[PDB]
């Protein structure tokens, strides 16, 4: 709609940085999408991905959610936070697929999420997997390790705004996961606590927000990726995908997620707006 687009050009008009957009109402019938031609890094967003092919495999009997898990901490990556590298001691533990399910969708973990990436047949397993979602538009050829081996690779593990559309598209419906699987989902989804100043920043208190967020390291002043994708559910229980992505920023991360939380509040407001239209 050609009115809530203007706000959005305000928003990021002489902001220093490829901002993405992506906005798909309740009653809209294709999102309304920024810069829509470039391959926006995802950082830890896919790990919304992951955890639906994860539980999708789960829900064909290819895994169990208490399924055990073993950890060698020495086999492991070791530069990001991992909650779990701190929650266990000793030089070996085991975790079900459950949690590390939980700990790769909340807390964003590097090597809880790699596990995954084990479990399931590696990085081209899961771009299959955003194919079979009917998403062209994304690439995803790398894990956490060779992330972390190389800064660039990032930006082949890419979507579109589109493509983060399809994704958010099909997991508020509940139409690609159990309904077990996806009240699991929407609770590591909802009861996340990062990124609170992104999509979150300028809502109403208490509004139930199921995002996934994703950051990249800061090189000579630049941050390659500050992103926060989810569902954002209105005052009457409706859906609300909203999907900011900021690209290679010269800008402060102040100014990185308030970007986001405008333009998740001029698109939360418009729709509060919109029975009138």
């Amino acid at each position: 709609s050609p009115l809530l687009k203007e706000q959005i050009e305000t928003i990021v008009t002489g902001k220093k940085a490829t901002v993405g957009v992506a906005v798909w109402g309740p009653d809209d019938l294709e999102p309304l999408l920024l810069n829509p031609f470039e391959k926006f890094p995802m950082q830890s967003v896919f790990k919304l991905h992951l955890a639906m092919l994860v539980l999708h495999q789960v829900d064909q009997g290819k895994l169990d959610l208490n399924q055990s898990v073993t950890v060698n901490r020495a086999a492991v990556l070791q530069n990001t936070w991992s909650p779990m590298m701190k929650d266990h001691q000793g030089d070996e533990f085991t975790v079900a697929v459950q949690q590390l399910l939980q700990y790769s969708v909340s807390h964003s973990d590097n090597v809880a999420c790699d596990l995954l990436f084990e479990l399931v047949g590696g990085p081209q397993a899961l771009h299959a997997y955003i194919q079979s979602l009917g998403v062209k538009e994304a690439a995803v050829v790398a894990n956490e390790a060779q992330m972390h081996a190389d800064d660039q690779v990032q930006y082949q593990n890419w979507t579109s705004m589109k493509a983060a559309a399809q994704v958010l598209q099909k997991f508020e419906q509940k139409k690609q996961l159990s309904e077990t699987s996806q009240a699991l989902l929407w609770k590591w989804m909802v009861e996340t606590t990062t990124g609170p100043q992104r999509l979150k920043g300028l809502l109403p208190a208490g509004t139930i927000v199921a995002h996934k967020t994703g950051t990249s390291g800061v090189r000579a002043g630049k941050t390659a990726a500050t992103n926060d994708a989810g569902v954002i559910m209105l005052p009457d229980g409706r859906p609300l995908l909203v999907a900011v992505f900021v690209k290679d920023s010269a800008e402060s991360e102040r100014t990185n997620e308030a970007i986001i939380a405008q333009v998740a509040q001029a698109a939360y407001q418009f729709e509060l707006k919109k029975l009138s239209a």
